[PDB]
């Protein structure tokens, strides 16, 4: 196998990352509400939400993706015990209104993906790659409880300048959580 | 979840995601160290990262307190920017000291290859059809997979070492073999 690169995304992302990080984002986020609600206010959503586009276009910068995702705070890392994990805070305007907040990301091993199908791995190639991470990754977590109660994946097939809005999408995704 | 077959993920992976994106800043980052340090501290004159590939996958987390012979001498300047909606994203890498015969013997920028570690919580994590002999097979296959994306990298190669060994205690130092990596380099 060649370029078969899925499995190990998925494995990876989950062992290296979202295993590790997901149990102390609870007490992270109450650390934050507890040190800003009084002035910038608080998060109510505790989740990670990974953005996952099966195009693999992945900005690092999440405004460039939509205007209407804007930088709110950065969500420090734990104090070290007597790799340091930070994560980041957004709002999502609507109307430009604010109508929404929530740690949020990109799953960012859909960039080595992108990366591999610049330079015999095609686009072709790669959405399938990115569909089996992503089923993959989904497979992992259905088997892990607490985890999935800590994150939400976000999927969708859109290149994110055109009519499709990334905000609109989380926001919808939002607001289902609440249910 | 139950194809274990990760490696060549783990290599693409380790590849695009950390050493592309580390290894062309590195020397720039020794450069800016040496500058701040040199009539002080001393130069480092080797500017590759030295990455340690126990086949076994016993990754240790603190290789400083790991080894009596291994000690850590200062991080360089740190690497920080944004990554994939993660706002300063920080990436450090530290300078350690070898010792030999009790003595300093050598200075290099040193780390493990985190993606074994990977494949050791894979092991441990009570799933059927990955047992330590798979674990090993997947260990060389990432070793092997990422040598030869490296072989068709020269600026990469050119920035970083390799340092793979299996392991047995006494009957192997980490700090001697990574000394004769760098006395072959020297060369
Ligand atoms: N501290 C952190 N902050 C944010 N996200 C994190 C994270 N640590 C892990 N992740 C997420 O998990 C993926 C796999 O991490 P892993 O450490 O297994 O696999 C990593 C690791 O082997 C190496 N690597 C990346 N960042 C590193 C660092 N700061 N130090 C050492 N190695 C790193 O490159 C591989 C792929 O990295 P990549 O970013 O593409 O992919 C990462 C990233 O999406």
């Amino acid at each position: 196998a060649n370029f078969n690169v899925a499995h190990g995304l998925a494995w990876s992302y989950y062992i290296g990352y979202l295993r590790l990080i997901l149990p102390g984002l609870r007490a992270r986020i109450q650390a934050y509400n507890q040190r800003h609600k009084n002035v910038l206010g608080g998060i109510g959503n505790h989740r990670l939400h990974i953005l996952f586009p099966l195009d693999c276009g992945v900005p690092d910068d999440l405004s460039v993706a939509d205007p209407n995702i804007r930088f709110l705070h950065e969500l420090p890392q734990q104090s070290a015990d007597r790799r340091v994990y930070t994560n980041s805070i957004y709002e999502l305007l609507e109307n430009g209104q604010p109508a929404g907040v929530c740690v949020l990301e990109y799953a960012t091993p859909l960039q080595t993906l992108f990366a591999m199908s610049q330079d015999g791995f095609s686009r072709e190639d790669r959405l399938e790659q990115a569909k089996l991470f992503c089923r993959t990754l989904e497979d992992i977590l259905a088997d892990a409880p607490e985890a999935q109660n800590n994150c939400r994946l976000i999927v969708y097939q859109e290149p994110t300048g055109g009519s499709f809005s990334l905000s609109q999408e989380i926001l919808r995704h939002l607001r289902q959580e609440e249910r």
